[PDB]
């Protein structure tokens, strides 16, 4: 009833050979969002020249839970133990419980604000498990459940994309412009069946997860260098004299390999001080039936070549498609393109404060690739491949991740996709755990004039979430001891600890990395 | 050797009209530009104009 709890606090991590189970409970707060209504959100009004986008979408009264991050499921201790004791792991399933719900009215009496509970108020809880709504979740959003278990979790508001103002507009006849505008979808969560719960009710959800592995081990040997120098190779290298070729054997310590360095792009980005085109890769969209108005009413394109339309810089900035990290097996951009978790004062350099995946010592990831030719006049020349695509006989490893990395990303729903090897370290999965949407019930109050007037309320409760992790211990024949995740290298010995104000101390002087793939060697 | 390969455009949308065309007779007397069939009409957002 009203005086019975619908659950209890569940916490702690279980370790075993084949599986690890994490248990977290958070007290959460859900307010009223967006005035209980749906609104269009147009970035052209919200932005300015420093960062401009034509992004259009819908903001909703709903909010959602986000469990996607490792620091959400692992304490620094438990993350250390994962990295030290297991060669790889992946999430098998997620169980979420929402319970001990409280609905309070916010009512002002004089200057005081009084908080009384409405025992008959309800909460809307929607789970979209088949992903029929947009999936607005960017993996690096700051909306994830809090790291410390005693911190309140404010649920983020849900909003999604509709169209690009430059592409979708009223221009031309039988044009991609109107069709993008006509065909723009609208999603309202009240059109799907969902639960409504009062204080005595609770609910639960389970999600099966299929994905690739997070690999904790590193390759000490470049696959090209794994050979025995004591012996000759039968294979001979060409030597060009005049119009003929003379052959000589490769040296014992240089043996040609069948194995090609993995795909990679070393592009840092423009490095500009604005927010216009910050990513290494930007993309522009021009449907072939698109009509350019020659105004600001549409995107702008000049034809550079026959049947080629080059976007203007404003068009590139406007469509705001930013792609990164794209580096894959190239290691030069690692520090610059993977960075996160930094606030910019500009007063003090955050260069070493920022987190990035730069710390991998793996030997399958390349600085530079050189191709070698000889011209007719006898001049050898070598150039480098800065964008190197998928090619037969490539083998490589993912970059390292840390505890502040998001766990998963959603694979786009499309006909075709290539192998899912992420540069940011997420595990792409076709169906991630379904989003749990939460909304306070809309309690209307009578009004003399016609007006939308409701009762100001909010929801508080406890969310318990649990992931079962499939893991594997390592065996090695290595004689020597290996690197492990440890505090010894920290600049600041007092880290992941509390100060006298209650502040949680993380990475104040420098970013202290607790990365995967630090020490465990696998043989080629 | 007369080896001709097309359409190769795949996800690039600029060649769509020009490289996919078919079902046209050439009199040259009247323009067949709009008479010809091609797959140019997709509004899909996964296919790109340009990559920078």
């Amino acid at each position: 009833s009203v005086g019975f709890s619908t659950g209890g606090w569940t916490a702690g991590t279980y370790f075993s050979d084949n599986k690890v189970v994490t248990n977290q409970t958070r007290q959460f707060l859900t307010p009223i969002y967006n005035g209980h209504t749906y609104k269009a959100l147009q970035a052209d009004d919200l932005t300015n020249e420093n960062d401009k986008s034509k992004w259009n979408g819908i903001t909703t009264p709903w909010g959602y839970f986000n469990f996607n991050c490792y620091a959400s499921h692992f304490s620094p201790q438990d993350w250390q133990r994962m990295c030290n004791e297991y060669k790889r792991w992946r999430p098998k399933r997620l169980r979420v419980q929402i319970y001990n719900l409280q609905l309070k009215t916010i009512q002002s009496n004089g200057a005081d604000t009084q908080y009384n509970n409405d025992l008959t108020a309800a909460v809307h809880i929607l789970v979209d498990g088949s992903h029929q709504f947009p999936w607005a979740q960017h993996p690096w959003d700051d909306t994830c459940a809090p790291e410390l278990p005693y911190v309140i979790y404010k649920t983020p508001q849900y909003a999604y994309f509709q169209n690009l103002a430059g592409l979708a507009n009223n221009v031309g006849t039988n044009s991609a412009n109107k069709f993008l505008k006509m065909n723009t979808p609208l999603y309202v969560l009240e059109t799907m069946s969902h639960e409504v719960l009062r204080t005595g009710e609770d609910t639960s959800f389970e999600f099966e997860m299929s994905s690739g592995w997070v690999d904790n081990q590193t390759n000490f040997c470049p696959p090209q260098l794994d050979f025995n120098p004591l012996h000759d190779t039968r294979r001979v290298a060409p030597r060009a004299t005049n119009n003929t070729t003379q052959y000589a054997p490769y040296p014992k310590f240089k043996k040609p390999s069948n194995w090609v360095p993995g795909p990679g792009m070393a592009y840092p980005g423009r490095g500009e001080a604005d927010g216009k085109r910050p990513a290494p890769m930007t993309v522009t969209l021009r449907p072939n039936t698109f009509i350019d108005a020659g105004n600001n009413t549409t995107d702008r394109f000049q034809q550079a070549s026959y049947q080629e339309w080059k976007p203007t810089d404003d068009t590139i900035i406007g469509q705001s498609i930013n792609v990164g990290p794209i580096n894959c097996a190239a290691t030069d951009p690692d520090a610059v393109t993977t960075a996160a978790d930094a606030e910019d004062d500009v007063a003090n350099p955050n260069t070493d404060k920022v987190s990035s995946h730069r710390y991998s010592i793996d030997m399958t990831r390349w600085n530079a690739i050189q191709i070698n030719v000889r011209r007719n006049n006898g001049t050898p020349e070598t150039t480098q491949i800065y964008r190197h695509y998928l090619y037969p006989m490539q083998a490589w490893n993912s970059n390292q991740i840390d505890r502040y990395t998001p766990i998963w990303d959603k694979v786009p729903n499309t006909e075709w996709h290539t192998m899912l090897a992420s540069s940011d370290g997420t595990l792409p999965m076709t169906h991630p755990p379904g989003t749990i949407f939460i909304k306070c019930s809309k309690i209307p109050v009578p009004s003399e004039n016609n007006a939308d007037s409701y009762l100001n309320i909010y929801c508080t409760g406890q969310v318990s979430y649990e992931i079962e992790w499939e893991c594997e211990r390592y065996n090695t024949k290595n004689w020597r001891p290996e690197l492990r995740v440890d505090p010894k290298n920290w600049t600041d010995p007092n880290n992941y600890n509390l100060n006298t104000q209650g502040g949680y101390i993380v990475n104040e002087e420098l970013y202290e990395t607790m990365p995967t793939k630090i020490g465990i060697n696998r043989v080629n």
